[PDB]
């Protein structure tokens, strides 16, 4: 029975907890990993994920995941009478690692995003969204040239939730303050939002992007910003990112505005090109010239937009994995949300949730092999035309498979593999 | 002739009649005055080409019943040369009198001339059609992209309200927010303000809906991130749906009604009015472009979506555009002055031709001119009779000069079979 309160404290029976100390992380081969089923298609895809990884971890014995169910969204509301229990947040903070499905957020009305509350409460400041081609039917002619990682700032920007309705007294006070003190005029019938971008949040992120690039061998890191129009938030974001790159990683980093002076127009091998692109231009560039970009560093909103756009190029967000990464704590979560029209239809693509599960367990926790069996199986299922409707659409002849039958295909690919 | 520098020199050309705007009605005579501004860099070359192509088109389809009377106004380097200033008030007054204008790109002074024009004339709606003309394109489904983006062009984070992180202004704002609302903002943060208003949103959506009725568009999609920004983007969405039901009820049906009141089977005749969360909208134009036509968006969202759409279609150098207000429109290409091509007879004039086609064909109601110009451009591309920007993606193809491409388009227009080219596309 899943925990409703802080009083209901209870790591699953036969499992030690993941630990974090001195910088390093310890994964006991007996780890507790928290799971939230989520909303809409969520329960469907989370149910694939554990099943699928439970077959993967079984191949290459010493280990096994003990899944620990925590409640958020409709299931928390049906059981605890609230949407995001203190305990759910505590329980992830205790397990240190979690896998979550999508949570519903109402538009214009209702409660603030529970996905954002989790990211903000748990300080998961880096949203890491790899964009990869696995052979799936795709709308982009050169989808196989997209191989990217988005480092999306996960705490501030308009996501801070600072805004007031147009007809609130609070909006009217801000209108009055801005008119009297700075001579700024805002219409009486305007809603008002505030956009903060800080030095601390952007540096933090850029540093993680930098080290991610050095660990994987990435050679280009691109800052996506609309700094020509928003000089003091987006432009500042760009300046602060360049600054840390040159301060802490000088030897590993080069500028474009330098390559064209000291390196005769060509990026020297062993040195990461650090460049930047105006946000609308960046959207065009991933479409027109995808092979020229690798690590993309963005404030919260730009990062949200670019990651959805890039995943669509390679087949849609049905394949799009994610990781909300903080210092010694991560929560795996697909790019895609709730997809309510597909909710209880056995149609949805579980790949994104499975690959988030693999990104957590593989890259973060350290079980690299679960990543590759993880990748091999999807690759095989894909490069054979056994796919859910979202991929099957972008190809003639290809009959589509249900969620359950796609997952039972993956399972068989895992159990029957030459390691 | 000689273009005007002063109000008193303002005289629309002989043979022409002024487009009128009285009530909410645009009255376009058979011999309409249309202002044009040559502009800077490649501007004169592409404007010149657009006048010639458009004139051949109107003569062909209307057989001398109709004829545009072009009226030259100055802005940019020609205004400097002739008048001593970059943007004479007379040019603004000229556009206001004419109601319709084609302009070339303008150079940014070392305040921006384009922004000064939209503000003086209150051109609040930025309109960007995105269509496929047969170009080499990175989208497998490029030929399924046929869209128009209605982008609100006055508010949002583009209003310019923001302060540096170390300003005393920013510190005052941090203090004010902390004391009055208990909001904490970091000491090292830049601060921007995002306003979205009922009035600007309604005007925009109204123009979008009117376009949808005019052109037979059957879907209008509101792009917003209203789940996160409840009171700006969420309000935009709510206000846009609201005027659709208030001022277009009988013509319109809502996606919420379709799933609830109907079978999922959108009632025949009606324009579907729906909405997509902005990140999904970016995915949707790439995965399911055929489901979208008119897209209505706040300033930033509109900027991002129209550029992404143009990239799908290989139309970046070819993108047409228009800024529209109440009785008034100025068409111009998306592209800039392309200074290294200037005067070289190498530039692609298609974007400017298509801005003219947008102005005349779509805003002035002269449909047949749109149909035949688009017919000619598609035929040129199919024939590989194109300028270097397109020819570079066509192995072995000898590129045409601007002037040669212009004359090729004219010959396709002149020799066209209107029985075929205007089937369903007249009146
Ligand atoms: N943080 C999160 O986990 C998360 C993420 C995004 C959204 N959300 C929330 O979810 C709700 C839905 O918003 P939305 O409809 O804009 O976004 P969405 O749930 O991501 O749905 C967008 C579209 O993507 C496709 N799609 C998504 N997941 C798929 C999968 N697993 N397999 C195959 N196709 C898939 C479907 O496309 P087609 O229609 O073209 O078939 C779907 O209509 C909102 O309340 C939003 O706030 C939560
Ligand atoms: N419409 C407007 O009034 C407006 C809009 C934007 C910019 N501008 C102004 O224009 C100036 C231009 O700046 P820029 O240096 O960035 O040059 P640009 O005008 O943006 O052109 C850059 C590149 O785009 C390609 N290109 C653009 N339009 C093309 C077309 N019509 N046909 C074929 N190729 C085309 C060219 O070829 P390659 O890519 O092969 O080199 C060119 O080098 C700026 O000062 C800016 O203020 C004005
Ligand atoms: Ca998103
Ligand atoms: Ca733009």
């Amino acid at each position: 029975s899943p925990p409703c309160t802080t009083e209901e404290l209870s790591p699953p029976p036969g499992g030690s907890l993941v630990e974090y100390s001195g910088g390093s992380l310890r994964v006991p081969d007996n780890p507790v990993v928290a799971f939230i089923r989520g909303d809409g298609v969520g329960p469907e895809v989370v149910e694939s994920a554990l099943k699928v990884v439970d077959a993967a971890v079984k191949k290459v014995g010493s280990r096994r995941i003990v899944w620990w169910e925590l409640l958020a969204g409709h299931l928390a509301r049906e059981k605890c009478g609230e949407l995001l229990p203190k305990a759910t947040l505590e329980g992830i903070r205790l397990a240190r690692v979690a896998l979550k499905g999508p949570l519903e957020t109402p538009v214009g009305t209702g409660y603030r995003s529970l996905n954002v509350a989790i990211r903000q409460a748990l300080d998961l400041y880096a949203n890491i969204r790899p964009v990869r081609y696995y052979g799936q039917p795709a709308p982009h002619k050169y989808a196989d040239r997209v191989d990217m990682v988005i480092f999306r700032e996960n705490t501030e920007d308009v996501y801070a939730g600072i805004e007031w309705p147009h007809d609130s007294p609070e909006a009217a006070r801000i209108r009055r303050f801005l008119a009297e003190e700075f001579g700024i005029s805002i219409r009486e019938d305007a809603g008002i939002g505030v956009k903060p971008i800080s030095r601390f949040a952007t540096r933090r992120l850029m540093e993680r992007a930098l080290e991610w690039a050095l660990r994987n061998g990435n050679t280009v890191v691109t800052i996506m910003h609309k700094g020509n129009i928003m000089k003091y938030t987006e432009g500042a974001f760009m300046r602060w990112a360049y600054e840390v790159a040159l301060e802490k990683f000088r030897e590993h980093v080069v500028t474009e505005q330098e390559v064209q002076e000291k390196y005769g127009g060509v990026r020297p091998e062993g040195k990461i090109l650090v460049n930047d692109r105006i946000a609308d231009n960046m959207l065009q560039q991933i479409i027109t010239r995808p092979w020229d970009y690798q690590v993309i560093v963005a404030p919260n909103l730009n990062g949200d937009y670019i990651s959805d756009a890039a995943s669509a190029l390679v087949g849609g967000i049905g394949m799009a994995a994610g990781m909300n990464m903080g210092d010694g704590i991560a929560v795996a979560e697909p790019v895609h949300g709730t997809a309510p029209k597909y909710a209880g239809k056995d149609l949805i693509n579980p790949s994104a949730e499975i690959l988030s599960a693999s990104l957590l367990i593989g890259e973060f926790m350290g079980w690299r092999e679960v990543k590759s069996i993880v990748e091999y199986a999807i690759r095989k299922a894909v490069q054979s035309k056994k796919v859910t409707q979202d991929l099957a659409r972008h190809m003639p002849g290809v009959q589509p498979l249900r969620t359950s039958e796609y997952t039972e295909t993956l399972i068989a690919y895992i159990d029957e593999a030459d390691l």
